[PDB]
């Protein structure tokens, strides 16, 4: 629900640690694969549900969860939003290539 969605998105701003926003994330993703409604497509397509996520994940290069989880969790919201493009970029490529120079020197990380 919206509640739902206002409640995972105060979490994954709120708490700075590493267990607590990779799970949420994790969670937001399982909520948006899905094909009930596009409830996580809600037309807001703000940053701030991810842009602290690549933050973390930048700067935390040895959390191996976050460094996991996010890449599903943005993949599963350009899939499914149609404006995560257009919201991109007018960036997130010095984000991803700083993820991929850091620390995804192991096969899960790098496909």
């Amino acid at each position: 629900d919206e509640e739902t969605l206002k409640k995972l998105i105060v979490r994954l701003n709120n708490v700075q640690e590493g267990k607590q926003i990779e799970t949420l994330v994790q969670i937001l993703e399982d909520l948006l694969v899905f094909t009930y409604s596009e409830h996580a497509s809600k037309l807001f397509q703000g940053k701030n549900i991810h842009v602290p996520l690549l933050i973390v994940l930048d700067s935390y290069m040895r959390v191996a969860s976050v460094q996991q989880v996010g890449w599903s969790l943005l993949c599963k919201l350009i899939e499914v939003c149609p404006g995560t493009m257009q919201s991109l970029m007018g960036g997130v490529h010095q984000l991803i290539l700083k993820m991929l120079t850091v620390h995804n020197a192991s096969v899960n990380l790098s496909v």
